[PDB]
């Protein structure tokens, strides 16, 4: 199936098409039917393999636009590094032209990111340390998150973000949809699946 | 997604709606995009109903009509029991009205099944002992198989059909597509996948 063969808003297909994105990778192909219907998923694939559209498209399709200034984000993607946050935020912005995406990360001051969140956000793509910083401050509000994504969870684990990732998830509504991406499914990922996910479907494309 | 949301022939969709089936189960939904494009997959779902269309619809879509008398089957579905051979043959028959489906199984004489195979078949649904018997007799010809399916591989193992299943798989063209369904993924299934499957995606919906 091409992306056109999935039930996606015309605008989203248009955006995809204009970016030379036509073909889901195997993990995306298998993930989309479940993810588009709001189901929790665990995606297991070799690091670097393309899987962004397995969550980007479900977020884009699920979230309608909003203009409510100061509005809280309805999607949260946690990722290990500034580089990935910028990369993921970028791709999501492209596939979801109707949504305001804000990247959040450490290694810089608070102001700018803080003022974006204050202006409003539809999706936040964040590193866990900085995200937790903004939560306990009261700046990042996670009480309206409908979709939470854990990107490169193995690396988030190796970096020592376990406790931060869990605190952030715990701050979101349990009724949310959750998508977890782990290359090796270590003990921590299994604990996440058990505690923070609802009957997650596992898709493993390692071969 | 509903069945109508997948790229299926209108007459196949008609057959489904005629049977009162509009919505894939989670295993079927996740499997369809890859199975329809001819990829190998391991579907981990509970034994019993709920997965047939994940292989029946790809067989229906992939195989064009043929009228050749004495034609050899282009799909082979193995089931662990005689009861399931009958059931799955009936289910496949209903969603592939353009194909001739022939059930093969012990617990009765050889006459009628032999007659059916000699007249020709597009898909064979079989228990492994009887299928292998017919192979040895030269009545069942597997040289044109394009899709092989193992439905409920765990029970094949527990009934002690491993040698027969492997002999049958070995008798088919490796160029074929292979779909394997099993609830628990024991060592034998893993070694089957390694020997007889091509980079299969694993989809596990076990709750
Ligand atoms: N279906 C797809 N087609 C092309 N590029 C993709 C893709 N999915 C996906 O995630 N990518 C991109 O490729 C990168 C690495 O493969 C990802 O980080 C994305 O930037």
């Amino acid at each position: 199936m091409e992306f056109k063969d999935f039930p996606l808003k015309p605008e989203i297909l248009e955006a995809l098409h204009g970016r030379g994105l036509t073909t889901p990778t195997p993990i995306e192909a298998a993930a989309l039917p479940l993810a588009l219907e709001g189901k929790d998923l665990i995606g297991q694939a070799r690091t670097g393999t393309g899987k962004t559209l397995a969550f980007a498209l479900p977020i884009a399709e699920r979230l309608a636009p909003s203009q409510e200034r100061g509005r809280k984000p309805r999607a949260l993607v946690l990722t290990p590094t500034r580089e990935l946050a910028l990369q993921v935020a970028s791709e999501l912005t492209a596939v979801a032209p109707h949504l305001k995406v804000v990247a959040v990360y450490g290694g810089t001051g608070y102001g700018k990111q803080k003022e974006a969140l204050l202006r409003g956000a539809d999706a936040v793509v964040a590193t866990p340390g900085r995200a937790l910083d903004y939560l306990r401050q009261g700046v990042l509000d996670l009480s309206r998150v409908e979709v939470a994504v854990l990107d490169e969870a193995d690396e988030m684990l190796s970096m020592g973000f376990e406790e931060e990732v869990e605190a952030l998830l715990s701050a979101t509504p349990p009724s949310r949809q959750t998508l977890l991406f782990s290359a090796t499914l270590p003990s921590w990922a299994k604990r996440l699946a058990e505690r923070y996910m609802k009957n997650p479907v596992l898709i493993n494309v390692i071969k």
